[PDB]
């Protein structure tokens, strides 16, 4: 599922950029970024888990 | 000085995530290609962990 891992990684990482951008603006519109901060939190955890799986796969695992 | 500690955290995050993306892109190429240097994968692992610690700071700083 290396094909899929890479696909998800790229999609999740893009989404994270967007999310960081959205949060930057949310602060400056004086806005509730809380839910978006938390969503970002889980997003990085999910990337970490996918990169960890990528490392297992790359290792004859 | 939390407004500059925030503004720089936002900057680190953006650059670090953009880095992570390029890395995903380069690592893919390396796989299709059988490149023996796997260093971009471990740099990618390092990048998420550094993104994780930055975002955590940004959270702790964003709200008392």
């Amino acid at each position: 599922l290396e094909k899929e891992l890479f696909e998800m990684l790229d999609e999740d990482v893009r989404e994270l950029l967007s999310l960081i951008h959205e949060i930057k603006i949310d602060r400056i519109t004086g806005n509730m970024d809380k839910q978006k901060l938390g969503k970002a939190y889980f997003q990085v955890q999910k990337i970490e888990a996918e990169l960890y799986q990528l490392i297992k796969v790359s290792h004859h695992h």
